[PDB]
């Protein structure tokens, strides 16, 4: 068979995975949702597009688990986003009753998935859907950090004039305050962004800006869009891992990963660089931390225990 | 410069545009709309995913039309859809007003460009686009065929068993009860789909029944969707278009082109198989009809004459 | 495990194979050849390639077939090319040991493997090394007309100035004057040659010559290079049967083929337009021939039929 | 017009340039030599491999330089290779020679080129070639460094088990023992070579021993060739340099550029980091070495400052 890719949720992040997945030939799409119509509809869509550039891929819609069966790989967009006037609690509420629907379809009907998690809140939802669905931890992995690292690419090749493949951007922890950036291993050609500000190819003040820039970049999105929130890049991000995965191409992807004791946490997801392989994470690297780095972490990984003991407090089975 | 590329309309069509331009690496990107906002979202969006594939492509949201100066590829998806309620003739008024404003700002400040029209009715709108822009008949094209193309060929691809990029269709004319399908000018590997019910292959029901399946193929997408019409298909069908202009490729696509006699028609854009070049439309492919074809290309002409005339009486500049 | 494809033979097809190969993402790649030196060091440069575009593939060298086990596709160019002083015989008996040895490769470890032969003559050959490996006669094909369809594809696309991607090229049998072109089912946008004749887009001297110059065509690049033969479209055709194996296209491509009485004939590879995808040969496309198309395909079977005498007459195991 | 590439030489890695342009759509190529026959045979084969992937790109064959009119970029392979029984001199001595040669035709027919050499020895034929035509200095540039680079981030990929994608070297200076390695700024995924040694994730030992395989890189594959030298890598590497140029990408790769005192060095081309866009070499990236470095490259720059020499000592022009 060629490789099966469900998506969980068909809303604009949903569509856009099951487009590039046709684009870069990773496989048949099904596309699931609650209500029929717009799975199947998007799904035809993208099929009916097919012919033009000649990708081979089967497309279906559904609203049952049962057309999940056998997927290489899921990847989770469903539940409701943070609004303007719902709490945190109310956000987790409705997402982990998501998350156990998602855990026990995914539980029966594709065993063997590695499952990529883009529900909010992304460290929590992760680890919800890892213990709802009993899947083997280093199977089961959130996108965040290669979002992050795609815009702080994306102004740093503005900043330098220079193609966005020769930048590389460390970023651990989650998103906005939480985001823990390493400007010293963040890189244009090999050269640390530190020393391009001691060579006078940026200041320190830019340097700082394109970091609050990455924190806050998520809101620009849904500040310039008004209705709804960024799709290309979230969805380009999980792609790209999900493609380390069906190819075994063994990516460097920062993710939010289950820790068995790398970086001092047991227990928790957290976004820290993966190799992405065939058989799901295969390694966690875990760096060397300067002062104010090993800081902004902790807090982070506080940011997360709170998080954690929010759902807990409201799910037994958690 | 690389080659620029200005989307006139940042709704589900233009942002795929967008999107697809960054992929396949066509050149920069200005995303035009009325209201500020959404064209700067998408442009951002996009290109804060391009890190991950690698595409090095200016993006930029915009409404002033002096931000698609020297484009050399403008898509028109501006104006509105057929409602439940509105008449012809309102979609007619609302939507020729669109295209004198569009027309107008192609004329000051991309009057070089190649134009591909996405707005409905179609072989009416890009009519009065060229008029109103001033620009070159074979400058201006609207895209119908190669969509209506695309769903034919998916329908074939399914029914045979066989890759797409094996599939050929042949279209003539617009959408719809105006579609002019050539079954014996589609084939697989070479074989017409005429001789593929002679071989068993398939039947002559089934065969009209995809020929039906694409006549219906917009409605049953919108039907799908609940809100809202197809728009990977149709965003692949006009890069294509894009694409054999800017590469030069001379592609042999359905597209609605302006008649200087071919087909027995002078002044009308119709739905025919154009080469497509640096210089625009370069050629027009005009096939011998049997009778029940030219019948059928005579009603779909005479529909398209109809919309000209109602055209015409809504607005005195045509 | 990624897709692992083998190749039986090092030379200037076989490391355009493993370059191809490794660009499009196939798999994993080992070189096989009778001597160490050429496969590694082929390999070794191909590995090193590879970081500029970003494929992540395996790459090896080997002299012993225990390297090929597991092979999902095996690509067979070994042997001798026809010299200017050596009969068919001579040839044959050459190209005959080493299928042997070839075959018994397969056999021991990679039975499963899909195998592409492209060792002269190329209807023997294949006949031979399908018997001496064993395995199903829909796994072991043999690339020919892939070949003469894209150097068709190419004259015509000159002539009519048209795109590549636009024209269809319909051969069987097998190369020179064994090749059986079906004029009517080539077409340029679906509308076949002969019908663009009489529209005055080419001559009927012009189709003809174009027709034997694909007959021809494969000399004419041995009295232009004068050491050695094709290599790139030979190798891009075999790669394109290769996809469609390894991602279960379902391409319709014309390959030599073994015949369980499709055309007629039982018992013999045939150049016949084939479905392939993940269970190999799956379908043949058996046209209704014209007059002179039966007496060319006959001909050119009896031709067939001729070299597998030949073959018999020296090797008992045949 | 479609961008205009022309190769100097068509020998294998001229064939493996002309076949990655097409394959990767860059334009039209010519393909030139001194002798017909070869490069309108590689020419014909690769333009006959197209339909199969679905390139339109133009390939020619010349034996005069009026061929290369217009060329957008100029790829310089024409020369012999050090034999194993011929001095410095005389290679500097016949190779000189070539360059005079093509350095009129560029002169003559493509004097707006950007030209990228890849005759031997690299540093001083580039000095050479842009001295005879007469070209900006931004627009000559050498391959050298790209392929150091590949070869020492597949090595990296291999000993770390990750993806190509994820590795950067950072080289400046030549081959072999004028390279000059900086292990500091390269890296996986951020994570510099040096602080991956004190993680454990390889040992110095290991580390010195993959730069040392970089230096004799070149030697390895020719001691598995037996005949000839590599040029898969070679090839891919300056492509990637002729699409930086072509697309305005903004590249940042080590190439042999001229300098204009960047590393203290006026009036040389030396192996630095460049910035390749639409302009050519836009900048040069001068980092701050530490002492080793310093004295490593002064001794490289030394080297090349000796063949320039023992150019002079040969060519009254120069
Ligand atoms: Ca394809
Ligand atoms: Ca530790
Ligand atoms: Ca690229
Ligand atoms: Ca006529
Ligand atoms: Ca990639
Ligand atoms: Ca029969
Ligand atoms: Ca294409
Ligand atoms: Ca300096």
């Amino acid at each position: 068979a060629r490789s099966k890719i469900a998506l969980i949720g068909a809303g604009q992040i949903g569509g856009t995975l099951a487009h590039l997945a046709g684009l870069k030939e990773l496989g048949d799409v099904v596309l699931f949702d609650i209500v029929d119509g717009v799975p199947q509809g998007k799904a035809l869509d993208i099929a009916e597009s097919a012919p033009v550039d000649g990708f081979d891929a089967k497309y279906s819609g559904a609203s049952d688990y049962s057309a999940i069966a056998g997927a290489d790989v899921v990847i989770v967009t469903a539940g409701v986003p943070r609004k303007p006037g719902m709490s945190r609690d109310d956000l987790i509420g409705i997402n982990l009753k998501v998350m156990e629907a998602v855990g026990a379809g995914i539980k029966e009907h594709a065993p063997d998935a590695f499952v990529i998690c883009i529900t909010n809140p992304l460290d929590a939802m992760v680890w919800a859907l890892q213990k709802f669905s009993g899947l083997p931890t280093n199977k089961v992995v959130g996108m965040a950090g290669v979002l992050d690292s795609a815009r702080f690419r994306h102004f740093l090749a503005e900043e330098f004039g220079v193609s966005v493949e020769d930048v590389t951007a460390f970023v651990l922890g989650g998103h906005g305050d939480d985001m823990v950036p390493l400007t010293r291993y963040s890189t244009v050609a090999g050269v640390p962004l530190t020393d391009l500000v001691k060579l006078g190819w940026t200041t320190q003040e830019k340097l700082d800006a394109m970091v609050e820039r990455t924190r806050k970049g998520g809101g620009e999105i849904v500040n310039l869009l008004k209705t709804g929130s960024a799709f290309y890049a979230p969805a380009a991000s999980a792609i790209a891992m999900a493609e380390s995965y069906l190819r075994d191409k063994k990516r460097v992807l920062p993710c939010a990963a289950y820790l068995d004791g790398q970086y001092g946490i047991d227990g928790l997801y957290v976004g820290v660089p993966v190799v992405i392989g065939e058989n799901g994470v295969e390694r966690v690297l875990e760096v060397t931390f300067n002062d104010d780095e090993k800081a902004m972490f902790e807090k982070s990984v506080n940011s997360v225990k709170g998080l954690i003991e929010a759902c807990k407090s409201v799910n037994d089975k958690l």
